[PDB]
């Protein structure tokens, strides 16, 4: 359970993301695909992008990044009361896309890295700690849903 103070830190930093969801989305995804190209193989529509330049050029990837961050922000804003939001998400990622929890840890790293790169002054140790806490809660609850749906991790 995160405290109100920790959620305030998470939401405060998230407000910076909201100023440019598309920009942040591109950075986070490109980051993920570069650090872990294996995650790219999971996206049929993006598998062919060879370089970072091509990724930035992709209109579809930019649209996708918006969809991802929009969903994540809606979850974070629930401050832990996200059971209903997690259900559809857990089902498509477990059953349809087969996304191991391990990949969710990789994207969590990508998010933290980008926030650190783009907002040093607002992403100090405490803010990063609060953000890490929130993302861990997300992964914990998503993993539980995985088990219930027959995927596991
Ligand atoms: C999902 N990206």
């Amino acid at each position: 359970v995160l405290s109100e103070g920790e959620w305030q830190l998470v939401l405060h930093v998230w407000a910076k993301v909201e100023a440019d969801v598309a920009g942040h989305g591109q950075d986070i995804l490109i980051r993920l695909f570069k650090s872990h190209p294996e995650t790219l193989e999971k996206f049929d529509r993006f598998k062919h992008l060879k370089t970072e330049a091509e990724m930035k050029a992709s209109e579809d990837l930019k649209k996708h990044g918006v969809t991802v961050l929009t969903a994540l922000g809606a979850i974070l804003k629930k401050k832990g009361h996200h059971e209903a939001e997690l259900k559809p998400l857990a089902q498509s990622h477990a059953t349809k896309h087969k996304i191991p929890i391990k990949y969710l840890e990789f994207i969590s790293e990508a998010i933290i890295h980008v926030l650190h790169s783009r907002h040093p002054g607002d992403f100090g140790a405490d803010a990063q700690g609060a953000m890490n806490k929130a993302l861990e809660l997300f992964r914990k609850d998503i993993a539980a849903k995985y088990k219930e749906l027959g995927y596991q991790g």
